[PDB]
């Protein structure tokens, strides 16, 4: 549908080159046709948290460039962008305008006042789902002097937004509307699973309450050219509850499996889960975050987690060996979805969040793996048989077999995990012949 | 869609009452408005296997009726049917044919020749899964004196079907355009998985073999007037395959996921399972055949299963109590799918195959747990919400909350697992007012 | 032809002073009464894998010293050298030709062309033992311009020998002619589970063509006066095999048996082990390759693993350093090994107490080390008190505790090792005074 069926490229604006100039300049010199669009991490002004507590949505922080230097790339490839749907930065003209005018400010009911909900219980505290250890509460001093306590998921720059009131909906919207009109395609929502704040609950994907939130934002989203893709690290349900409303999960079940797989030489529950695995969804093998386990909860059995658990870049996990590596990404590649490339992943880096110059990528492209890696992004961003259907084939214990069809395009992949080995066979259309993927 | 969404009921042919006359007079008696189908066991002409190897499908067993007595159901009642796909009587026409003129017989290609494949190495024995402890090869002699070996991988006068061939599927045609003919709407698909036999494989649910095999069956189906319920027990992921080949999966997890969840007062993985769970399946909590393990692998962890295998009729299981197995039933039919109820489940008995008389059923049914019982069939198989959609509510960890919605209809399902509570909130739309049922 | 029944040192040739002859000088000057033999590793021309890739064993790398300087120390001593039945270096002269000469070459039918088979199935691969993580196939080009692929089980500079040929068997028998020759006892046969390629099986010990082939190997041992110390690592089942066919199987569930006992102080799977343990085999402590485990499943129970894997990851451990470097547990150690049936063998490093190269001069310091006499004093025992030739009588103790005797006629020693202490203490019997006393160490 909306989105083109290719590699994406998970970046940085700032760490190819130094600005949104520099990654233009990267992906034109060696990826023009090996991906179809780009997710681009925070790239707005923010005050905390790498760029997720963004002042608003609607400006380019200066450091990285200008819209039209986003909009260079919103004409030939898909633009994938965050939205913080659950907060934004206490130095947004909202949330300043909140502290300078009190309760009588205009925007005072776009926060979560804990005040509101009354005294909440001990029991009520303990069920919600939080990491941090200090209560999700911030109190701020007013112009006036006085002291109020606004709801606080994350680092105290950044304040939750209220979506029990109105005005919540519409910053969203007025987000999607202006981020849509730039060229973006996709809305990576972060952290959607606190936008529920409900006491006596755990306040974190409180269904279906969770669901409501999500349905609505997914049609602002329709209305303006833009699907979804809510980004949650929890139990697999939640991926196949997101995927059965018309938007993109993150398969982020695949990375720990794939590590499972080639480490052990086990394919029965890659198998079943290629089998099972949600639709529609985003791979990734490495994040701008990292390792999350609880994605492979169910997926993976508690016994085979804690081997992988005792046996972080991508490519360390797999100790830095380019056949187990390429293996991955084919496996990826054929797994139904879009398949994301970090881009420290395309460069085959060695925490997770490295610098390149310009010319660091070119010699990081001249790499034996990273040329190996080119093919199959090219030959998946291209080939047509992945516009057509999953045929998952039969293989022992210690193989995987993936095919896609598409018409007279076929293509199969075979990966031996024993031996780290990638085939890919396709079908030469013009020729008709059966042919060998070089990689 | 095609289907009714009510409760169906599993039962005999002839174990209330004698014969399908006296199944009609006990459905109309009792069931007239709870009950929107039936799921008749095999009753056709056989000669082993309690009627799954039959000499045709084209034939009731004159033992339990006529097919006049069929169609007084299939005017009034969805009617789902078994048709045994991998194999059929070595007493039917075709297979006696192939007995009396050897390999010149024109049914020769309908039944798989052990000789075709060659010797057959111990590792490709290895990989066959079958359960009998027996090679599944069945030396035949013919009329001429000389000795054959078919393919055979249940009892012996079990003779499997070949897909490698043609006539496989002529036959399967005719026996569903006559079965559909007779008002058959649902096609149980009994053993689908050994249909596909490839030296070097499982020989079972060979993919994508099986699913070819299985679209071409649907397709044939749907020509006639009927869907399909292809019945296997193994690995959940083949039921989301099933599923999302337009074809109704069974819910052979929630058995044993609510044993465990009433013995340990836990809902966490069963409401992990109901945000999941595949769509368009059929439910059941006890059938006719029993205790299925492989069906909740990974919905449940193995520790859990344990639990469950230490601490079979399923009443018993929940140790006779009437309000645990109401809870169960209430969730089984707020869960996502058409319900079945087998006929002892409906009449509370205590090996899972039990005969009853016409008075028999009468007095069960004055039962106070029977009572409750009919009052859910009733409302699952009437109230309109349960045509709209499913939204799983929050609850704690010892309870399940469950509701569907359909416009003004809306109804609630809370069970505490902690005491075998059952609630049910639905809104009468004629008041407008909201409601508890009594049950 | 019978070995002493003596302690034997395991040391490279260069490592010890600078050269073969350095190492006889502090043979000679330390051990002359302490070891009966010596097992000098690889010193052949090689090229890679720290010298198991010879491009024959027929040469002595001239950095090392020469053939000369080896024969220097048959005539006291008994002498171990490895013979790498498995494969040859790509630079071999044999590999060399049948670059040049493509198969042509009369050296062709020597290695293992992995295209004989034509396509190997996925269960057919998936079935081989084989410890690295790509195909053990090299693509070689050959002289023709065109690329033909030979059987690779390690690094790519070692081609595997072809065993269903025949030159393989007659380059093995002229190696072992030139060894002997130079006075070689003993032939350590280097990863020869491998020798056995056939697709549809494991290609590493298969049954029962790898005892053919081994017991053929034994037999040109015999004809030039040498045994064979036949090295596999796996399940010990494997070194019972070896042990009944009249060779020297390696004592490598030893190692972590000893490991386990003496830091959990239980003596029950040592005992239980003693009571089986395979005759003829020659017991190491550390090896130049590390602890494997594989080489003590059902010897140590899952749970026992598990209680020693914790432990030593928190294998490549230098056995003194696994006990911690405590003096009285590793002299207990290799008091219990000494007492094990079988021929004892100590790595050089293990000797000079290391946790590497020494000059002569270290080696003195070495050697007036507390814990070193201590071990020369058992060295000396071993090899020279005539209670070992007889016969072993492991004897009863409690669970924390290992009590193992040798009776030879009057001579008997009994040794006693408490595991909750580390201690060790042997008593023989004096023939000459008839009396019972005490070594001191």
């Amino acid at each position: 549908m909306l989105l083109k069926n290719a590699v994406q490229l998970i970046c940085y604006p700032d760490r190819i080159g130094n600005n949104l100039t520099d990654l233009h300049t990267a992906v034109e010199k060696h990826l023009s046709d090996a991906i179809g669009g780009l997710h681009i991490l925070p790239f707005f002004p923010s005050n905390a948290d790498g760029g997720f507590s963004p002042l608003t949505h609607k400006e380019v922080d200066p450091a990285f460039g200008t819209w039209d230097d986003i909009e260079a790339f919103t004409g030939k490839y898909d633009l994938c962008v965050d939205l913080t749907v659950n907060h934004i930065s206490d130095e947004s003209p909202e949330f300043r305008d909140f502290i300078a005018n009190g309760f009588d400010s205009e925007y005072a009911d776009l926060f979560v006042h804990v005040d509101r909900f009354g005294d909440i219980s001990p029991d009520d505290m303990a069920k919600i789902h939080i990491r941090k250890e200090k209560e999700p509460f911030r109190e701020v001093t007013l112009a006036d002097g006085t002291k109020t306590r606004v709801w606080c998921t994350f680092t105290e720059q950044q304040i939750d937004l209220n979506y029990d009131g109105d005005l919540a909906y519409r910053l969203m919207e007025s987000y999607i509307g202006f981020l849509t009109s730039k060229g973006v395609n996709l809305l990576r929502l972060d952290a959607f699973g606190y936008t529920t704040k409900r006491i006596g609950t755990s306040c974190f994907l409180v269904e279906p309450e969770v669901y409501r939130i999500l349905d609505w934002i997914n049609e602002v989203a329709f209305k303006h050219g833009a699907e979804c893709l809510p980004e949650v690290h929890d139990h697999t349900s939640y991926q196949y509850a997101i995927s059965r409303r018309n938007m993109h999960p993150y398969g982020f079940a695949l990375p720990p499996l794939l590590l499972y797989s080639l480490l052990d030489a086990n394919s029965v529950y890659l198998k079943n889960w290629l089998r099972m695995c949600p639709r529609n969804m985003v791979t990734v093998l490495d994040t701008h975050d990292g390792i999350c386990i609880p994605d492979v909860e169910g997926v993976l059995p508690d016994d085979k987690i804690k081997v992988l658990i005792d046996n972080c870049t991508f490519y360390d996990a797999l100790m830095q060996n380019d056949d187990a590596y390429i293996a991955a990404r084919a496996i990826q590649f054929f797994t139904p979805g879009i398949p994301q490339v970090y881009y420290v992943g395309l460069l085959a880096g060695c925490i997770n969040r490295n610098y390149y110059t310009l010319n660091e990528m070119d010699e990081a492209m001249e790499k034996p793996v990273v040329q190996r890696l080119l093919t199959l992004m090219k030959f998946r961003t291209n080939y047509p048989a992945f516009d057509g259907h999953f045929e998952l084939n039969y293989s022992n214990d210690s193989s995987v077999a993936m095919a896609w069809r598409h018409g007279e395009h076929y293509c199969h992949l075979f990966v031996d995990l024993n031996f780290n080995t990638s085939k890919i066979q396709y079908v030469d259309v013009k020729s008709g012949e059966t042919r060998d993927l070089e990689f």
